[PDB]
C-alpha cells in the first residue's frame, strides 16, 4: 500500500506515535516521506547485505528477521515481511521501539539529514486531526 499524507498521520495518530518521546507526529510523517516516500512494501539492501523495509525502513541488521541477513538480531520479534503489510501496526511498534533506544530519531539516515531543523509541521497541515 501506498498511503496518503494525512492517511498516514491519522492512522500514525490513531496508534499513539504523536509525540512519542517528544516527536511530533509532523516528525514521524516526514520520516516516512524520505524514507519510503510512504509506500508499506519498500526494499532496499545494504552494502553490509542487510535489507531495509517498509514505510520507516527498518533495517534487517537489528530489527526483524528476514532469513539472510547472517549474524543480524531481531528486536521486535517480527518476520521483516510483516513490515510491507497494508496494516501499519507492526512498523509502528517497531518505530516505538527503535526512537526510544538512546538515540532518538537519529536512527533514521534520512530523518537526520532531510528532516531535523526543518519546519516539520507542514507535514501535517491541512490534514483533520
Ligand atoms: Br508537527
Ligand atoms: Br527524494
Ligand atoms: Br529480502
Ligand atoms: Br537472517
Ligand atoms: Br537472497
Ligand atoms: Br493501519
Ligand atoms: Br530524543
Ligand atoms: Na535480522
Amino acid at each position: 500500500k501506498v498511503f496518503g499524507r494525512c492517511e498516514l498521520a491519522a492512522a500514525m495518530k490513531r496508534h499513539g506515535l504523536d509525540n512519542y518521546r517528544g516527536y511530533s507526529l509532523g516528525n514521524w510523517v516526514c520520516a516516512a516521506k524520505f524514507e519510503s516516500n510512504f509506500n508499506t512494501q519498500a526494499t532496499n539492501r545494504n552494502t553490509d547485505g542487510s535489507t531495509d523495509y517498509g514505510i520507516l525502513q527498518i533495517n534487517s541488521r537489528w530489527w526483524c528477521n528476514d532469513g539472510r541477513t547472517p549474524g543480524s538480531r531481531n528486536l521486535c520479534n517480527i518476520p521483516c515481511s510483516a513490515l510491507l503489510s497494508s496494516d501499519i501496526t507492526a512498523s509502528v511498534n517497531c518505530a516505538k521501539k527503535i526512537v526510544s533506544d538512546g538515540n532518538g530519531m537519529n536512527a533514521w539516515v534520512a530523518w537526520r539529514n532531510r528532516c531535523k531543523g526543518t519546519d516539520v509541521q507542514a507535514w501535517i497541515r491541512g490534514c483533520r486531526l
